DNA sequence: AAATTGCTCTATGTTAATCGCAGAGCATATTT
DNA sequence: AAATATGCTCTATGATTAACATAGAGCAATTT
């Protein structure tokens, strides 16, 4: 699929959009889009993977949805963290 | 449901490992990375056209490296990286 | 929320999937997709709506993926298939 | 366009929003909503399309916009209905 | 190994895009692919390698981008295409 | 397959091969190296596949084979060469 | 000399993921 | 109340390209 692009050339967009849910804890789509630089139609169609593998829920409060990793969800993220961290060791 | 390149993409694993060795064979990178060769050579051209790698024939061996470019590339975007990662730590 | 459809003004793509999935039991998304004239990409993304109810699971088979109802996908394909008929027999 | 969310698996809501004029014949978009199931705001919406369509056209009961099927609107749901027994088959 | 063109027996795919630049000057991938009749993938794939010779440039002109022979890319179109002629003579 | 390179940018290997025999007539294996400077290794495989297709057939004239155009490989090489002119043609 | 073997790159198709567009379901803000 | 414009936010699906596999093919070095 449409992994290596211009715009991701080291990181996939999912990278951008898990990292920003360790931070923030929980946002929007349409928050996750603005602040990683990610057009919409990526991050939904993105996020219905996680959504799909259980690395994500809903938390739906009538009209506002928001996202947020599950326990699985942040084991998947550090796990993926330390191993970028390997990377830029080996490297440098 | 791409199990393999879920944050790293494969490109990056090709640049990162060309910055390590500096020069390298195509199934050598593909063997050192266990990425699918027809994907290193693909990604390979593409690099090669961006002129962030070079190819190295040395007499029929087939070599590829990075160029001061390729390197700057390589750093920058590492940076990039470290700086994602920083406030996670 | 302006319409048009000359598809789905009855029925959701949804349930061409899930009824899809009761007969062959697993096909790789390109597959139903073929015999159900639902094009690939709403494909996909409805099963992946699916896999987050627990309606299906995935089988990777090698190299093709390949998706199979489940228990819960057979509770709701039987039970709502169930007030479907009762809908037409009530008109 | 938005048709497969949570509260339709199956049946979009124009399903149960003609299903309710096959019945009553005429019903105001407040009945509809109310014996529909379906969340006001769609009920107009969908009324509104259908009507576009010609599908289905008003009736002013006086005070009262009550709304009703059309021939155009009865073809078109005895041909789904047939669709979807169609379907069912299996 | 084993040899099965029916295509390219005699001329390659790189053969026919350089030459429909040299002629039209610009145009995009899909351009080529549809007058040449090279497949897009094989065409895409030839460009890159006009692009690392410098063979070729890229025009960006917003959301879209055609490619030209550079300098060094249209003397090499014309300076092998003569020695094509020179062939096309010798008998 | 392998038909392009840094090599064979516009003409195939093949080309230079056929066209050779439309003016040597047969010539044997070594002398169509020499001439269109193709490695002998490539000028075997080549003829391999020419041989099978009866587009050329060997001619033995003492100990060293021979290559002449069979009728089919004069069709054959004819239909290539008409069609290069026509592609330098639309070029100009 | 030629055919077997072997490494590497080419042609090109199957599937898939980006991201743009036209919906649509519904809660908000307005209609005043 | 309910109706219009309406503003969110997500879905249906089309178009471009990437991941990667299969079938070559250019060329050594080995073996008939």
């Amino acid at each position: 699929g449409k992994i290596s692009t211009d715009k991701y050339i080291f990181l996939t967009p999912r990278a951008y959009i898990i990292v920003h849910l360790l931070k923030v804890g929980k946002a929007k789509a349409s928050e996750i889009s603005e602040n990683t630089q990610i057009p919409y139609q990526t991050v939904i169609q993105n996020i219905r993977w996680l959504l799909a593998e259980g690395y994500v829920v809903k938390e739906q409060k009538g009209e506002e949805i928001y996202y947020k990793l599950t326990d699985k969800g942040k084991q998947l993220a550090t796990a993926e963290l330390e191993k970028i961290r390997k990377l830029v060791e080996v490297v440098q």
